[PDB]
Parts: C-alpha cells; structure tokens; sequence
C-alpha cells in the first residue's frame, strides 16, 4: 500500500526519484518565501505545490506554484464580485497559482517572436495552443486530500467541507442545491473536498473553463503526497471510482498520473491549524497571505488568485488572440459566467464527469450559488 502507482499514461522520470525530488524543490521554495522558514507566514499545517518537468532531465525541475491553508470562506463572506477567494485548501490554492502562469505562459507566446521561444505552449493544428512535446505538471501534498483520499462513509463516496466544521461529511442521498439567499440566513455552505477536486481536474483538466477557450485540456502527471500515502485508496479517490465517466469530448480524457509518497513521510503534527493561506507563483516577488474565513487579504483586498482577477488576466489574453485562433467562439466577454459557458466542450465535459459520480452512486456534485459568477469587469 506504500508502493508509487504507475502512471496509465506516460511515465518519462523514476517515480520515487520524481517524487522526492518534487517535495523537496516545494518544501525549499517555500522555506525561501518565507526567509528561511522564519517568517510568521512560515506556520502550517499542509504545504502543497505545482512542479514542471521538461523532458527527461529531471535536474531541469521548476517550481511554478506554492501554497498552503487548511479552510474555506464563512458563508457571509461570499462575495458576488469575483472578490474573494472561495477555498483556501493548500491544493486548491497551488492550482490557481497554476493558472496564473498558464496565463503568463501564454502572453510569452503571444508577445512576440523572441518572448515567443520561451513559452512552453505551441500552436495547435486543432485550434488555439497546447503544450510543448513532453512539459509535464506535478501536484504535491504534504498529506492525503481531504475527502475519499483521507478518510479511509462509502468508498469513493464524494464529500464536502463544511463551514466551520473539521474534517469533511458525505454529500446527502438527495442532491443539495446551495441557494445564495439560504446561505446567507445560516445555511452552511459546501465545498467539494480536496479529493473530489482532483478527480474533476482528471478528467476536465487542470486549467479550467476559461483557459480551455485558448488551450486544450492540461493534466497533472504526478499526485505526490508527503505522508497518509495509500496507493489503493489513492487510486480509487483520483481517477479509479469514475472509470464508467463516458462519451467525453474531443482531447478530454480520464487522467490517472502517477501516485507516489516520498522517502521521508512528514509525521502529524499538533497545533491549531493557521486561519491563513499564503500562495505564490514563480515570477511573483513574495508571497501573497490570505484569510481563509473572509477569503480576502488582512486589509480586506482581492486576492491575485481571485475569480474578478483570474478574469482580468483571461481578458487580456483574449484582446491579443486573433478570433480565428480561439478555441470557442466568444466575440464580446461581458458577464464570468456566460464566458464560461462559452468553453462549451469543458462544460459537456464536466457534464460528463457530473454523471459519472452519479451514475457511480457516488452522489451529486455541489455547486455554488450562479450568483458568485454574476459580475463584469469595469
Ligand atoms: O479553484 P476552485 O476553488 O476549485 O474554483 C472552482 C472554479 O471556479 P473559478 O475558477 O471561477 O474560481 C470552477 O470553474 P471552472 O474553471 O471549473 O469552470 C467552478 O466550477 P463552475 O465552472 O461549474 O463554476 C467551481 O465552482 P462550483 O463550486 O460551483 O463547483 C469552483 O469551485 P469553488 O466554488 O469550490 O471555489
Ligand atoms: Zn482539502
């Protein structure tokens, strides 16, 4: 049960090589963010983070995201602005930092010819960009996902964080509708666990909707956990519990990376658990620090990980790519959540994946109230 699972899919570095070597390029990349694990920033429970591979030289490693935070925003705090960060999980975190390099990755390409030989995406014959032959994403954890991957209930069973509460509970028998309104008197709110969410990112990908009108679909190559590594509970959790998912579309896959532990297992540790988050993506001077319960920084500002900021990068983006070269057809963005809609192959796709769970009898995903998507840039 300690042993790494084989990747499905292409397997290019010694998986016990990989994965200590991607926790131990987090772990000192977070010890420099925080001046050598000294700052009061430094404090945490879970450490997770994003590494890229090019090739085979596994020396060429770059760290692109670092994160950390173990909660989620208090229901009052929702923020129908694209304001506030809505699940400050550490992995969670690492994946938006994720996309705000995607994001620089792409205006690299689009810049011009010189900037241009330094992005790691090339045209696709399809449509839009996709990645270079052989550049890979690494997800790290210091410990087991919260949800199905953790909490070995039913087994593969999707669950959900809770407000306030520790640990996560299952989604109910009947599908629960979160309603804007109902949260605010009391309701408390859901988030789908840690691990339900990389199960998603395995089948729509890592990028999410938005980014999917540019690129097509990115998958993480590796899932390293640095300690509560089960290989046969892990597998369920990523990608096995949904092997009956069907009739996706085009370049849409199930991805199973491979999983790992690492050498030298973190232990678990005693303490209260920071209300914070910190994130960072490589080119950023510092880390960011977020407050998990209002979802916005100790001033009360937007995050750069945030939805209204998320959207002003994809804008930006979008001014730059000629029409003919998206991969959807959106002429004039105006409201998030009617451009997301326009990534309409990831939403057949996350249909798909919606149905899979379902048809599992896994349960429902949970979604958020539209509200939070109901805004436009000024
Ligand atoms: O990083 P996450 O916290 O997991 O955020 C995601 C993400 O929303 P944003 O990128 O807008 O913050 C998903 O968007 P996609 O790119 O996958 O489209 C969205 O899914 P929808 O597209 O269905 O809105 C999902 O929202 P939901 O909770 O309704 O599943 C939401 O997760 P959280 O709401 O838990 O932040
Ligand atoms: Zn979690």
């Amino acid at each position: 049960s300690r042993q790494p699972i084989p990747s499905e899919g292409l397997q290019l570095h010694l998986p016990q090589v990989l994965a200590d070597a991607v926790s131990r390029l987090v772990l000192g990349k977070f010890g420099d963010l925080t001046d050598n694990f000294s700052s009061p920033h430094a404090r945490r429970k879970v450490l997770a983070g994003v590494v890229m591979t090019t090739g085979t030289d596994v020396k060429d490693a770059k760290v692109i995201s670092v994160s950390t935070g173990t909660k989620c925003i208090n229901g009052e705090y929702m923020s129908d602005r694209g304001l506030a960060l809505n699940d400050c999980h550490a992995e969670i975190i690492s994946r938006r930092s994720l996309l705000r390099f995607l994001y620089t990755q792409l205006e690299l390409y689009l810049n011009n010819k010189d900037d241009q030989k330094r992005s790691i995406f090339q045209k696709s014959e399809r449509g839009g960009f996709r990645l270079k032959e052989n550049v890979q994403f690494h997800l790290y954890i210091s410990t087991s996902p919260c949800g199905d991957a953790r909490i070995f209930k039913a087994r593969g069973q999707l669950r959900t964080k809770i407000e306030s509460g520790e640990g996560t509970i299952p989604v109910r028998s009947n599908a629960s509708i979160q309603t804007w309104d109902g949260v605010l008197q009391g309701e408390r709110l859901l988030t789908m666990s840690c691990s339900d969410k990389i199960a998603r990112w395995n089948v729509v990908g890592i990028q999410g909707s938005l980014l999917s009108i540019f690129v097509e679909p990115i998958y993480f190559s590796s899932i390293i956990l640095g300690s509560l590594y089960h290989g046969d509970h892990l597998s369920r959790a990523m990608y096995q519990r949904i092997s009956n998912i069907e009739d996706l579309p085009p370049l849409y896959t199930l991805n199973k990376p491979l999983l790992s532990g690492i050498s030298n297992a973190e232990a678990r540790q005693p303490g209260k658990a920071p209300n914070f988050s910190v994130n960072w993506t490589v080119g950023d001077s510092a880390i960011e620090v977020i407050n998990a319960t209002t979802g916005k920084d100790e001033l009360g500002r937007a995050s750069r990980l945030c939805k209204h900021a998320l959207y002003c990068r994809w804008m930006r983006v979008h001014g730059k790519v000629p029409s003919h070269l998206l991969r959807s057809k959106i002429t004039k963005p105006n409201v998030y959540h009617e451009s997301k809609l326009a990534a309409k192959e990831y939403q057949a796709a996350k249909a798909r994946l919606f149905t899979a769970f379902i048809k599992a009898g896994l349960g429902a995903w949970v979604e958020k109230p539209t509200e939070q998507d109901q805004f436009s840039l000024t």
